[PDB]
Order: structure tokens, then sequence, then C-alpha cells
């Protein structure tokens, strides 16, 4: 039963805590937490290729994608393994995410263990935007805070 | 060939960044990179268990000790994995962090991939100053700044 948590800092006010959790292995897995600062909305939610924070949200990579797929939304068959959607803040600020996902894992080739959850800017267009960004980045745009996702208890 | 990486970071002054790379799988790691913030002298330098950083460097539990073992130095048979042993600050406050260790690994069961480097306030005694602080710390004392351990280009 391995469970992750992921602390969210950026270089504005955006921050928050997700956990994760994957009770049978190679099964689905549970992400759930709380971000604020958010503007009321959509925003782009993914884990991306390095768990590396050297020079912030940038050094964190692109989409973790090892399946080399173009962008799509959680119930798409074409994603990376990374695209984890939309999370919604509300006029709050504060988005309450929920998220059940089979396509990521916490062991073996797809771990996000040691990788980098980031929210973005704007809504994730789930590769619907008719460009070539879409099939990239959702045209979700920059990274408002990130962190490492460590092994928890 | 894995590499990996981690931005220490904590309340005070010390902050730096630390890169692991491991040519061969099984093989010998390599630790280096620069800490500044330090007093002149010698300051733990351990992998913690939980790359949990929701309260601070304090949720990152004890030093990794997946055989259950009782602390000790690098050189030590009786060692946790995480034991690293000191590091060494110059005049100038920054440490130069040089270090080749194989017990810590970055994969298998001793991976420290999504754990916690932390550096220490005081010296590690190594698991020898009598007590049971020595055999748990090393006497290292305070956790001066940490950061998760991620997955590196
Ligand atoms: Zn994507
Ligand atoms: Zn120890």
């Amino acid at each position: 039963a391995t469970k992750a948590v992921c602390v969210l800092k950026g270089d504005g006010p955006v921050q928050g805590i997700i956990n994760f959790e994957q009770k049978e292995s190679n099964g689905p897995v549970k992400v759930w937490g709380s971000i604020k600062g958010l503007t009321e909305g959509l925003h782009g939610f993914h884990v991306h290729e390095f768990g590396d924070n050297t020079a912030g949200c940038t050094s964190a990579g692109p989409h973790f994608n090892p399946l080399s797929r173009k962008h799509g939304g959680p119930k798409d068959e074409e994603r990376h393994v990374g695209d984890l959607g939309n999370v919604t803040a509300g006029k709050d600020g504060v988005a309450n995410v929920s998220i059940e996902d089979r396509v990521i894992s916490l062991s073996g080739e797809h771990s996000i263990i040691g990788r980098t959850m980031v929210v973005h800017e704007k809504q994730d267009d789930l590769g619907k935007g008719g460009n070539e960004e879409s099939t990239k980045t959702g045209n979700a745009g920059s990274r408002l805070a990130c962190g490492v996702i460590g092994i928890a208890q």
C-alpha cells in the first residue's frame, strides 16, 4: 500500500499539499489535496518528468511521457502518463483536488515517485485546441507551483 | 546510468544543491554538490526516510533505515542506509560535498529516490556518543536544510 506526498510551491501565492495513495500494486492511484492562491476556474494539473527544482518549476521538464504519446485528458487513451487534466478553483482561490487515475503509478516504470507535480496558469485544453502546443502542453500555460513527489508514511 | 538531484532549503541561511549519480545498477553512488550558510566544521549529512516536507524537515522522519540497524558512520558495518557521515563547511560557510557510497542506491529497496536529504546542525558522532541519541541520530542536532530527492536528466 504505497503512499506519496507533494508540497507545491511557486514564485507567487499558489501553494498546496497533494497526497497520493495506491492500495493495490499497479492499481488505481488516488490523488487528493488542496491548492490555494489560484484564480477561479480550471488549471492544468500534470506530473512532469524530472524532480529537479534547481531552476524552479522550469527544470521539471515536460509532461511525464514514457510511452511517447500526444497530450490528452485523463480519460483519453491518447495522453501522457502525467496527464491528470484540470483542477477547479472556486471564488475562494482554493482547488480541492480529488482524482483517481490508473495510468500514473507509485511503483515500476510509470512511477511518479521522484517526479514533479505542477499546477498551471491556464485551463488544460486536453489536446483539443487544434494546434501543436495543445498536443504538447494542452495550452495550459506557465507553472504556478510545483514540488517533488516523495514517499510518505 | 541514473541521476538524481536535491535542492536543500530550511528556515535559516542554509541552502544547497546535491547531485547523485549511479553509473552502474547496484554500484557506487556519487553524491556531490555544495551547501552554504553553514558554520565551519563538520555537519551531519543523512538521507531521512520520507519525502514529506509538509511540516518542514521534521516530517522527513528518521534516517532511512530499511535494515533496522543502529546509527553508524558510512564506513561502519552497523549503519543505517541513509548514514552518509559528515560534510565539511569551510570558513566561508560553504561545504563542497563529494561522497562515494555503496549502501545507498538510486534504485531497488535501498533507493533514496523520493526520500529526503538533510544537512544537520552539529557533527555526526557516528553512533559512538554513548547514549540513545547517538544510536539514532549521531547527536547531529537539528535539521538545517532539506529537500526531496528527485529524478534528474
Ligand atoms: Zn500532457
Ligand atoms: Zn543514522
